[PDB]
């Protein structure tokens, strides 16, 4: 599902990275963010019964939400995520066993990298769309610096994205941004409004 997923990220521009302390909290956050215009929703596997959160958000899937799994650190989590109907898989690092498994299952996997050597290793396993993490450390300047040497790599940072810098991130050449607490933290009313505000900022640039 790679070129479908790439165009989805390119079109929608923002992934909501959901951390939550419960299934109910995750689900209402996912909902609030989607209601605010965010169609790409990354359910982090630090969430209890993350696999069950995903399954149960199929009602939102029917609305056109693209729901995947984040912070996947094992093929076990990945199998569960995929079985639950994750449409994409994100990890903080590069896991070659998860790479293989997703190739096998035809599932779009976005591994994390932080260095050029890490990036090259990711590319050699077939990955050109990479999670930049943590984006607080490897910021817009990292994205820009990789453009020359690695012109076919496209980053989606998590960490270090807010309203005030999101445009700088796109100027640097990101495909999309992953956003956590700046978006998903607070009450569904507030999450919905932050989502709205994010979608508008990005449309603006």
């Amino acid at each position: 599902h790679h070129m479908k997923m790439e165009e989805l990220f390119k079109k929608h521009k923002i992934v909501a990275v959901l951390r939550a302390n419960s299934v109910e909290e995750a689900k209402e956050k996912a909902l609030a963010v989607f209601e605010g215009g965010v169609h790409l929703i990354e359910i982090t596997f630090t969430v209890p019964d993350a696999d069950t959160v995903i399954k149960e958000l199929s009602f939102l899937k029917e609305k056109g939400a693209i729901i995947g799994a984040g912070t996947v650190t094992s093929v076990e989590q990945c199998r569960k995520a995929v079985e639950s109907g994750a449409e994409f898989i994100v990890s903080p690092h590069l896991d070659e066993e998860i790479s293989q498994f997703c190739k096998e299952k035809g599932v779009f996997y976005m591994p994390g990298v932080m260095t050029p050597t890490e990036l090259v290793k990711a590319m050699k396993l077939g990955h050109t769309i990479l999670k930049l993490f943590p984006g607080e450390v490897v910021g817009p300047q990292f994205v820009k610096a990789m453009k020359g040497p690695f012109p076919n790599v496209k980053f989606v940072p998590t960490g270090g994205v807010n309203l005030d810098n999101v445009c700088e991130w796109f100027k640097a050449g990101v495909l999309a941004v992953g956003v956590g607490s700046a978006l998903v933290k607070g009450t569904p009313d507030e999450v919905r409004e932050k989502a709205k505000a994010f979608v508008e900022k990005i449309r603006g640039c």
